[PDB]
């Protein structure tokens, strides 16, 4: 109860979900007009991903992506189907990125990836051909046009010299160059969030909203072109990259911020940066817990005010030991296990204490998140005219996939902010690889 008292902290009532809810839906308005565009601590910023194309190209596409800890390469074949394009991964593989690769410059990082997508050629009996490519870059991108914009900044513990400020694709292209290896047509160059929202259209016309709750935590939908006043136009639809993991930055969430958030914020690799992301996202989340196990041993109430080498290290506990607490059937061999290899030596009460501090870091994680989607439903809403809005949620990411709970309260969360909204969820089947494939065919169509 002393235990109840601290971690309760981490409770939200519905009225500040609400609120939470109201400001994100106001902070979006912010991103979206040219007034306000550039300050906006919520960029909104436009995909040219629309709705409105018709026709696509078939064949074989590259697809890349970049913005896990992992680097993939795949080929996907998309051919003709009913009422539109199928597609499916036919190869793929995947690279680690080194730490000299990433302290370094940009350039050296697209060399790089140059030299992991020489060597998939290889494999694949590939390097010869030239295809067209499509990168999912899970980063915030200022666009010109579906093959063309700007990285704004890292996030998620990205460093790379030179990057910033930078054409991405320009970056890709002459990386690609500098090789003279291979030959490649890089036509378009998209988020997770579309990847994965693209990925879902396909078995469901629905699907207007895209989601990544993973290491980092962001949502993009299909907003009205006349909202979009930052590319003219009034007609049909286009994507909108919210990048809502920003949301906060502006100070929105200042009452809502906790000791451990602060905390969080001030020893990552991006300061004042990124504070909606840093409550909800993978990246954070075991630090999170972390940190509040630590204030529990220095109040005496855990493994008896002891800590170990390992527990007083950051970043030591991973957010998969967040999950694999949780997962524990109440034998507590999963717990006991998970912080015996941290270098303790928890009783039952310790167990079931870092059992409590999981839930209320994950439940407040489940919490945040429902309520900035609920926004970006509810702002939806406004433009619909049907009785019910039935829409279509497209997710990826493995702290939403994984988590033993997390998808089951932010459902219901989600579901309890939105009424008059029938809100279907659907997880990606390789959404990144397919969706940059899938909007690379429709601007072939065109642009190649
Ligand atoms: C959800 C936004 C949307 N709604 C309605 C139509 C298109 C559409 O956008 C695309 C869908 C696909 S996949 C697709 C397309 C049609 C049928 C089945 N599958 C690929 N690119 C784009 N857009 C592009 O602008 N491509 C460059
Ligand atoms: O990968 C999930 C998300 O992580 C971070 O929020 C990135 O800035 C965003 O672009 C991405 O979509």
């Amino acid at each position: 109860t002393l235990v109840e008292q601290i971690l309760a902290e981490f409770q939200l009532q519905e009225e500040d979900l609400k609120k939470v809810m109201r400001r994100m839906q106001k902070e979006m308005d912010r991103g979206l007009r040219l007034e306000t565009h550039e300050e906006a601590s919520v960029k909104m910023l436009p995909t040219y991903v629309r709705s409105t194309p018709e026709g696509s190209e078939v064949g074989d596409f590259l697809s890349l992506d970049l913005g896990g800890t992992n680097f993939r390469v795949m080929l996907v074949k998309v051919g003709e189907g009913e009422e539109g394009q199928w597609s499916v991964k036919t190869k793929h593989q995947m690279y680690s990125i080194p730490e000299d690769a990433m302290t370094g410059t940009a350039e050296m990082l697209f060399d790089y990836i140059s030299e992991c997508i020489s060597d998939f050629l290889d494999k694949h009996q590939m390097k010869h051909k030239k295809l067209p490519l499509g990168f999912t870059f899970s980063f915030p991108v200022r666009h010109e046009d579906i093959d063309k914009g700007i990285l704004l900044n890292w996030t998620k513990g990205f460093k790379a010299s030179g990057a910033e400020g930078n054409n991405v694709v320009g970056l890709l292209r002459d990386a690609i160059k500098r090789r003279g290896d291979f030959e490649m047509d890089v036509v378009a160059m998209v988020n997770d969030t579309v990847a994965t929202m693209i990925s879902c259209y396909y078995e469901d016309h629905q699907c207007e909203v895209g989601m990544i709750v993973g290491t980092g935590c962001n949502a993009c939908y299909m907003e009205e072109m006349q909202n979009v006043e930052l590319v003219e136009g009034d007609e049909g639809r286009m994507c909108v990259n919210t990048e809502w993991g920003a949301f906060g930055d502006s100070g929105e969430l200042d009452e809502f911020l906790l000791e451990y958030d602060r905390l969080v914020d001030e020893s990552s690799a991006n300061p004042g940066q990124q504070l909606y992301e840093k409550l909800i996202g993978g990246k954070y989340m075991g630090e999170l817990v972390r940190l509040v196990l630590l204030r529990l041993v220095d109040e005496n109430l855990l493994f008896h005010g002891e800590a170990s080498e390992q527990l007083r290290t950051r970043g030591a506990f991973e957010t998969r030991f967040v999950s694999q607490v949780e997962s524990d059937t109440g034998d507590r061999k999963q717990i006991y296990n998970i912080l015996s290899t941290l270098g303790l030596r928890p009783s039952t009460t310790d167990c079931d204490i870092v059992r409590r501090a999981c839930e209320s870091v994950s439940t407040r994680a489940a919490h945040m998140c429902s309520a900035g989607l609920a926004g970006v439903i509810n702002r939806m809403r406004e433009s619909r005219s049907e009785d019910v809005m039935r829409i279509t949620v497209g997710v990826d990411g493995s702290v939403y996939k994984l988590h033993p709970s997390f998808k089951e309260r932010f459902h219901a969360s989600v579901r309890r902010l939105t009424p008059s909204c029938e809100i279907t969820f659907i997880e990606s089947e390789e959404g990144s690889g397919r969706g940059a494939a899938l909007v690379s065919a429709v601007a072939c169509k065109k642009a190649c």
